[PDB]
């Protein structure tokens, strides 16, 4: 049974989305794999 961190769970998955977005924002732009 899955509880309150079914939710919880959610920000682990979006985390690696936003990092692509917060790339940019920092100016990680050389490499680019």
């Amino acid at each position: 049974r899955r509880c309150l961190f079914l939710s919880l769970f959610s920000f682990l998955i979006v985390a690696g989305a936003t990092t692509l977005f917060c790339l940019l924002h920092f100016g990680v732009i050389g490499p680019q794999r």
